[PDB]
This record gives structure tokens, C-alpha cells and sequence, in this order.
DNA sequence: TTTTTTTTTTTTGAGCGACTGCACTACAACGTTGTAGTGCAGTCGCTCTTTTTT
């Protein structure tokens, strides 16, 4: 639970940034599609980031 | 004095302060070895109000 905390913590500090760094999700990209960052969508994200960017951090040294 | 065209993004926080690991000597227990204090280095939280006057 501390892992799966964390990492929604992290998503949620890369999406939408500090006031002094900009976001991911402060997009004209990213608003087309949705308004609100929803958890269902946000279990989409992590789904296909998980299916596709996984070979980014297996093979990484 | 006449006239020619062209579609590609990129970036952005760092100093303050604590936690822990590694080393190194000072000093007491058993010349050598275990306990304690300090310093250097890598890693990690955090954080930067409030508003209205013709």
C-alpha cells in the first residue's frame, strides 16, 4: 500500500506541477480529452504506461 | 520596375535542513581491541498567504 500511495503521489506531482514548474496535465492536448483527471482514466494511463514503458525501466543500468 | 514561397519543437527550483552510511581518531578494557564522538558524503522532505481604495 505505501508503493501504491506513493506512486499516486508521483503521478500527481508530475501531472500537475508546483507553481513554479508546469505540469504534464496543464496541456491544450490533454484538456481536449478530459476536464478533470478522473481515477478511471488514471488507471487507463497507468495500464498502458505500464504495458509499453516497461522495457524503459527493465532494461535500464 | 518586374516579382518567389515557407511549415519543425526545444525549457524550466534550489537552498535549508535532517537521515543515514562510511571513515577516523581518542580513550578505556583486555601491545591490542571495543566503545564513543565527530566529520564528510550521498539521499531525501519542503516550500514560496490574505485585498480594495474615483
Amino acid at each position: 500500500d505505501s508503493t501504491l500511495q506513493k506512486a499516486r503521489t508521483k503521478f500527481l506531482q508530475a501531472y500537475e506541477g508546483n507553481m513554479m514548474v508546469r505540469g504534464e496535465g496543464d496541456d491544450i492536448w490533454y484538456q481536449r480529452l478530459w476536464r478533470q483527471l478522473t481515477p478511471e482514466t488514471m488507471e487507463a494511463i497507468v495500464e498502458q504506461s505500464q504495458r509499453f514503458l516497461l522495457p524503459l525501466f527493465r532494461f535500464n543500468q
